[PDB]
């Protein structure tokens, strides 16, 4: 741990992680349709769709074991409602014992089969009858039909926005959370497995979550790698920090010059996990982590740069964090797993590197810069040199790398590149069991003779294309020369604009990758 | 002299290649009135057709050669045309039965090659060289040349050919023969050539070299060196003697620089006596971010702000020729402030009032005018030397883009027979520029409310006179004159520098 | 010849006074020896002092004792030469009669240029709008030669007239005092007619686009000519399809105005030894076409003036016509026509068809004026003239390399470029040689037409443009002045005049 530089003693010299949320101490109990519900404390929720009719009627199909309850639910009262995708209703009455119980529905519509997205609409009008509310337990009826993969996904979702950010409050406060859930599904035995795996999912998305939306005050080079000791030390994780003495003893030009404008030094996270049985599988994580993107001097100054969100540039780094926690909570075997992220900040200086400036990367190829606010290739560059010369089989890099990808595939799905059949498919194959969607990109080589520099090994910025991502896929494609390597650029993804808050976007898609080779 | 570095991995001198391949050439020149000999790779005859449109190109040299004789037939070479820039490759096998090569450019109908048509002859004649690894090349003139032209063809094939690989990292010929009619009188002109053609591509690796490279300290460490590989008086001016002459416009544009200012002064005396002293001074901004009035908008070319000390290059470049040649009676000296325009917590504002080393008080409108800044100092100090000509050479206004554009430069000046000595250097070196005026009438416009002038006028949009008129200020009885290359020294096309203003410096000083 | 209206309230003709005041103001000129005479009236002396900001001192003789007191050097004294300042105090003369008395100061340089004479102007004419006066005397106490004393009078007489045909007590005679009287006095009378040329011009070019269209225009252009006594014809749309001018009028397709094509002709009493044709832009409102200006700093609440070539044509017809030069004949032309936005307009990427039969591919609906000159160009060259004379508010570009003081000439005949710098002297209307780059020439190659209207990579368009113009003239020496920077006077809010008087003094010598 290095000593957080300020520039005022008010300077904050550490990033708040809460790690035992209130997500945490809900007891958690699911039980087999087959056997009746019991309307107990609190709130008590049906799941309920209508397949083939849009807006159909509501029909609770569930044996509720109270007389008065069952009467209230009966079909010729559930009539008057409709199963819309996102409503919901309240009930009050009393059961066989003269004791008032809550009950209700939320809409789940038709199509029978419930998308990730139709999933979290469902999660929202759920946590919306949780908030404002006094329980202290609620309980979910599963009417609707789903598999593991997607109840996991309900439970990750649901305890991901119930869960509320106050670290940065201060004046500001107001109410609680319920300590009970209880869950009614069909093959009750079979999807219980995943109730602890979403709780250890729910956390590596929230810790990302912390570490993006923590601002670049608090969140920077210094701070943001002492956390990752931080949590490399609770979870048992090797780590080294590399800082510019070894940094510049490695020769990475291209990352250490994005660095020289900033008041913190540059710092670079390796964190491993290592398995006991012998190890048949080596992966590494590299994620973009940028405290801070200014822009150097290409200044984010254009309206739709969005320089106040720009904290968020380091998602990647705090995508692979989170999956270094739930890597090293469930520990899955015959893996070595490397988390790295040449951690950095981009800011205009006397001493920043300027548009123009001809660096020498790791590997010996010289890059003419031809633009400071794409910084994020360059540093990811000096990463994958490092990354593949630690023998790994496969690389996997994330990062919030081009803009451009909000006029491509938008803020729902991320896009993917790489040179290899398979880790593109395994990773595709992680996004449906992971449930966070990514979509295949190609690497189109006709543009690569766009980056031949007059005087550099290679231009890092095309003067023709304006396919931005395309490109910088084929400039980081320059820097693997013999590994499988694969790149997700999660750039539109990353922030939820109507939330006003981040996703943890590649937490469980990472997560998923690993455990499942 | 030490150059500051952020990381270790920060570059502390510009790489400069001084042997270049070109050096390397034996450039040997025969009469066309005695035959021309085959027996090599490349053999290229220049050919026009005055008058046909794109008529026939028609070999009249006497080839020493029976069977390249009856190759070059006129029922044989009359398919190919004249058009100015085609090229055609032969192969044959001489009176030796050696297999060789010949081959021709198009020069046109126009029996007065245009000096930028002799430039696309001299990239068709490079095409040939490029994708081929011939040892010997030979140039066959079938058109007419003068003096002048020759020596632009030399410089033009020299450069041209040159590659810059300085920043690289993960043949050429060594025989040029010229057959051209009284080969005598152009003899001389072949190591005048070579020598104009090292002084453009110096300058060109000084522009070329990135900020990171070139800085203020690197730049003027490459000064003293070519002064010390030469043989010229130098000094180099720290910022603690600039604050003794009081050089304040000058210092505050690089205020904001980790790089401390460093002002170039070389001087080269003839031995005899003296009749002419001349003062050449080039604006030397390593890099110019713009300031606070940041480089932002879309026209701006922030990527490629690491020329705007070009004319701290020409002046540099034509410091070589000079140093080479030697000329007899004059006195020169080759000033430049070097700095950096940066933003920073140290850097000046816009609205500052600055004072220049002559009194006269600055209002600054916009940190980006920061090279007339700069030159203001460096005028204020050229004219103490008591010199009869002050030449200032500058990449001021991007408004020459929308002027004169990529092809000519603009010169400026209150005297006009410097101009014309100018405009004829402009003529002999083949580096074209148009007089533009400084119109009067703008200068009412720099009158600042609280300080002596305005940096930057505000009603009128011709910076480039603006400009002008700023300077105009700091020459208070000595004949000066401005080139403004702001549009002229990058070859956008070749994404490389020109060079621009060496040559046209050189013969200025020459003649 | 009948204006088209969309509603009975649309103006169907252009106000023109022909009649100004100055008209009626009778000018006389004395010599400086002798002595002056202060009676009646505003006396002001132009008074320099070769030093900065120098007192104010007067040399000449006033035949008043009480005015000599005044200005005495001890009471002038606290007065400075500053170019433009200006003080006039009301006394009592020898008779007792009020009298006013002041000075424009020069500077401290004994040789005005045009924009010195401009400000010392600017100074009197504040002072006669601000006072009534009945009779105006002026002393020289400075060098000016004839040209110069010639353009003061007509700077003075076009500042002091003020244009009121759009709203809703002048001097009467005129003094002026110069050492050398006898050879100034042949210059008051050109004055006048030079002076009323250029305001002619004027209320061509500040008439709105409501009032002045392609038909207004030509028809103020026909009356014109019965005026003077010229050759007229206008060519309507049926002659300009027969000629085939493709390209002037697909500029005008949008227009509800019909496209009118101007040809006026003087010619003198004796042999003809000298045939030229001026030709001007007249673009009665350039609204860019669907290149739309509409970017910052497009200024198109100012685009009116986009005719000012054709009113300074115009504006040279009236005075050829009224000093009748001899032994020559001049041509007036102008392609008029409207640059509108409308289901019927011109496209950009459209390939259109000259008079000459060239192709020419539109890359750019706003650069309509050298569309309009190209067609204008190769009528002028089948009259058979020595020289064609072509201006126009061209290029934007102007602003940022001469600004808005010197106009831009161009052409491919360096002894007429040579001729009209020489009028530019005479004239004391400023103009500076610009080249006509060939290394640019290649941009304008089209991939299907035969030539490009405008270049891709070239941002030198006043020079690209001169390139295009160029191709349009095979065999007559032909010159090109672009005054679109200085055409109208912003500071002013109102047009110069500019060509006028230039194109005047090119025609006489
Ligand atoms: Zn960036
Ligand atoms: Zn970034
Ligand atoms: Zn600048
Ligand atoms: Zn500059
Ligand atoms: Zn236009
Ligand atoms: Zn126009």
């Amino acid at each position: 741990a290095s000593e957080v530089p300020q520039v005022v003693s008010l300077d904050p010299t550490s990033i708040p992680i809460e790690y035992n949320t209130p997500i945490h101490d809900i007891k958690v109990q699911v039980y087999d349709i087959k056997g009746g519900c019991n309307v107990e404390e609190g709130l008590t929720i049906f799941l309920v769709n209508n397949p083939g009719k849009e807006n159909g009627p509501v029909k609770i199909s569930s044996k509720v074991n109270d007389k008065q309850v069952s009467e209230f639910l009966k079909d010729e009262n559930m009539e008057k409602f409709n199963v819309k995708l996102g409503t919901s209703k309240h009930f009050y009455m009393f059961n066989d014992n003269k004791n008032s119980v809550a009950v209700g529905y939320v809409g789940c519509g038709s199509v029978a089969d419930l998308s990730e997205a139709d999933m979290k609409r469902v999660v929202l009008s759920l946590v919306t009858m949780l908030h404002d509310n006094k329980l202290s337990k609620l309980t979910v009826v599963f009417e609707i039909n789903v598999d593991k993969n997607l109840f996991r996904f309900f439970l990750e979702t649901l305890f991901y926005e119930y869960m509320t950010d106050e670290r940065f409050k201060s004046t500001d406060k107001n109410v609680e959370y319920i300590k009970h859930l209880g869950v009614y599904i069909n093959n009750a035995d079979t999807y219980k497995e995943e109730v602890e795996k979403a709780r250890v999912y729910y956390f590596g998305t929230y810790y990302a979550s912390q570490l993006i939306a923590a601002p670049s005050n608090y969140c920077n080079p210094v701070s943001l790698s002492n956390a990752a000791v931080e949590l490399a030390q609770k979870l048992n994780l090797e780590y080294k920090i590399l800082g510019v003495k070894e940094l510049e003893e490695l020769k990475m030009g291209a990352y250490l010059s994005v660095g020289k404008g900033s008041m913190y030094p540059n710092k670079f996270i390796h964190l491993t996990y290592k398995s006991k049985g012998d190890v048949k599988k080596k992966i590494a994580l590299v994620g973009k982590g940028i405290t801070f993107d200014s822009g150097g001097y290409n200044l984010k100054a254009a309206p739709g740069s969005m320089i106040d969100l720009m904290k968020f540039d380091m998602s990647g780094c705090a995508a692979v964090l989170g999956c270094a926690y739930c890597v090293g909570t469930l520990k899955p075997e015959n893996v070595e797993i490397h988390f790295l992220s040449a951690v950095c900040e981009n800011m205009v200086s006397k001493n920043s590197y300027r548009p123009g400036d001809i660096i020498t990367a790791s590997n010996g190829k010289t890059i003419e810069v031809g633009n400071t606010d794409s910084e994020g290739r360059l540093t990811l560059a000096d990463a994958l040199v490092y990354a593949e010369k630690l023998g790994v089989d496969y690389i996997v890099d994330i990062a919030t790398l081009t803009g451009a990808m909000l006029y491509s595939l938008g803020t729902s799905y991320a896009g993917v590149f790489g040179n290899n059949e398979e880790l593109i498919n395994k990773i595709l194959q992680s996004s449906k069991t992971s449930n966070e969607p990514v979509w295949w990109l190609p690497i189109i080589n006709e543009y690569r003779a766009t980056l031949n520099s007059k005087y550099a090994d290679i231009n890092q910025i095309s003067s023709s294309v304006k396919a931005s991502s395309i490109v910088a896929s084929l400039f980081l494609k320059e820097f693997v020369q013999n590994t499988a390597w694969a790149h997700i650029d999660i750039a539109g993804v990353s922030w939820n604009f109507k939330a006003r808050k981040p996703k943890g976007f590649g937490v469980r898609l990472l997560t998923e990758f690993v455990l499942n080779d």
